[PDB]
């Protein structure tokens, strides 16, 4: 059984800390925290409490075997002073999936996002509202067994930190396309928002700033298939080589991180019925035909912390390939940001946000 | 710039657990002291071993969001003559560095850590049990702890070592065979991947899967790769066949470091033993689940087995493969290269021959 919402305990700061004034993306965390303890007589009450350390067991199984998983959503606070989160519901079940992978803990969703209104609601005053600026939630759900047998955990801590955030802002980014580097495999976990996905990028990410690159765009297979571009899902918005102009984005079969930007961004297109909105794989041979038939308008990659991402160049096979989105508006990334925006900010009324 | 072991800081603990008394349940019971060092911007802080305590981690530390986390395992063995040495301890150190880099952890002196590993298990040396079959089992980990949750390298770090005294990981010991489930469904690694680094990030995802080995009536899982089923590893050991092959030569295969395999110690060192014999063909090579299931139908299989710390060679008797129970006649055979392997093993790990390989406490 789950934790509830109506069993919070909440203990206030005793010394508030100082709001900020350049916000750097998670850095800087506001004065509360949600936290709640699994145990074999079940889930613990949740509670708030002054944000704080973690004390863990040496041999906590969150650091020995990456019994360990996150999730990632917008708090966003409109002219009214209102507070709305963007479709919180599928960062619920996204984290339930993920849970349930890793034999962690399940918990009720609805539960766990009002412990997280009501951690938003006592920290309301920390969420910025300067234009492009919001609050990032940041859940966790770790093992936390105290043994050194992989196994399925007896032991969890569930909890959730926020920071203000501004932008990561719409400058295009250039790519390093290197299929030496693997981000996920059919059968594996890539589908999952588990730490254990993200560590060995680091290097990954290194060498593409070695190369001069921003960003990594993750090959797979035989075919080059192009999957995801650092953390956001990947859409190329083209005239295909049937003669139809689209929006593309890989399907959800395996490899692919299936994004809550990425849903909105096909949501929205469908919705206005103006091009086909497809999910299918797209390969390097693809794109470079598509890209010398002059057939490419835009590529960009999705997520919640750049929202949209226009990309101007890949380094592809040591020889750069020049992505004309810039060039092309980008129309279409500028009009997914505009109505975004407009949702998120609470100008257009919308079943999509959560208000806390 | 690394920290030396020539300025380890001791902390004695003023609150000893009590000994067991009562089986070991493997990584179930802790010592007294733990090794921890910390590093940061200004490098390495000092090494200290300090009464075995809980971790103090800030909420968004890297270890705990992005798996910036990797381990070791090893074994100290305590001889008749009551001298505590470490097996080819060197190699681990070795294999945490790689592991370190990787994860774009910091770098370290592996004598270094050899010797302050040395220091933390001298100070707990009662806490090394002597009984036939049992061990000290030592846990070092390093792990980022950058308090922010940009996906990057982290400027903050912990390195710790834990030990925990141990009997078998099976009960029964490594006299009873196992069973393994073989379903190409799930994958533990893959060719461009990490499976070759000791990094928390590949246990994880295997807990669902070994849950499933259990519910099909199996002990551990054999994890198979690529469209051909590679048999790759078992479990947390690597895999071992011997057999007589195809060409009709008898040999000793285990599956090549090709980027799947974690490179195990005792693996390294089975191969070691068995080239150094000069017996029969000794070969790294891929090992397919049609290559095992003909040479099972020709009787051509004497031994399959798993290697690796925790359970030294494991020796298995079935694979359940799709729904096809596969008997492994391991145990019919002897198991007579099983029996060479650890006979040999206990005489140089616990002192009764004199060794390169043994490093003393
Ligand atoms: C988080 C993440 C995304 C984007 O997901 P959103 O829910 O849109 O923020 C895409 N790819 C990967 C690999 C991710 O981890
Ligand atoms: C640790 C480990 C082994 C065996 O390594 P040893 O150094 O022999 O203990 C084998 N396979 C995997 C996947 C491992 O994590
Ligand atoms: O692109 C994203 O917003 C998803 C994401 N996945 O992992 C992250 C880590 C830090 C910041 C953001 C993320
Ligand atoms: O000793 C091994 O078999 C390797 C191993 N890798 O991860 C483990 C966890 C617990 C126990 C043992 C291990
Ligand atoms: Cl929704
Ligand atoms: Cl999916
Ligand atoms: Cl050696
Ligand atoms: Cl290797």
């Amino acid at each position: 059984s789950s934790f509830k919402a109506a069993d919070l305990q909440l203990e206030m700061t005793q010394k508030p800390h100082k709001k900020p004034g350049p916000l750097v993306f998670g850095k800087t965390f506001t004065d509360h925290m949600l936290m709640v303890e699994w145990n074999d007589k079940g889930w613990g009450q949740p509670r708030i409490q002054p944000f704080q350390n973690l004390t863990l067991h040496p041999a906590s199984s969150s650091l020995h075997y990456s019994l360990q998983l996150f999730e990632g959503m917008k708090a966003f606070k409109g002219k009214d002073q209102q507070v709305r989160l963007f479709r919180p519901w599928l960062n619920m079940d996204r984290m339930l999936r993920s849970a349930m992978r890793l034999c962690l803990p399940s918990f009720d969703k609805l539960e766990l996002l009002e412990c997280i209104r009501r951690l938003i609601e006592v920290d309301k005053d920390w969420v910025p509202d300067a234009a492009g600026t919001s609050l990032y939630v940041r859940p966790v759900l770790i093992g936390n067994e105290p043994s050194l047998g992989v196994s399925q955990p007896t032991r969890a801590l569930l909890f959730v930190i926020l920071c203000p955030v501004g932008a990561y802002s719409v400058t295009p980014v250039s790519l390093l396309a290197d299929p030496a580097f693997i981000r996920a495999w059919v059968g594996g976990v890539g589908n999952y928002k588990l730490g254990g996905n993200y560590g060995p990028t680091v290097l990954v990410q290194q060498e593409a700033l070695k190369r001069g690159c921003e960003q990594v765009l993750w090959l797979y297979g035989p075919d080059h298939q192009l999957t995801e571009v650092g953390t956001m899902n990947i859409f190329v918005y083209w005239t295909h080589e049937d003669g139809v102009l689209e929006l593309v984005t890989p399907p959800l079969n395996g490899v692919i991180l299936p994004g809550v930007v990425r849903q909105s961004l096909l949501d929205m297109a469908q919705t206005w019925g103006e091009f086909r909105v497809v999910e299918r794989t797209i390969t390097m041979k693809q794109l470079l035909r598509a890209l010398e038939e002059g057939r490419v308008r835009e590529v960009f990659g999705s997520g919640t912390a750049c929202q949209v991402c226009p990309v101007h160049r890949i380094l592809y096979k040591d020889r750069n390939l020049h992505i004309p989105t810039m060039e092309n508006g980008p129309e279409l990334i500028l009009r997914f940001q505009k109505e975004l925006k407009e949702i998120q900010y609470g100008i257009r009324a919308h079943e999509w946000m959560f208000p806390v």
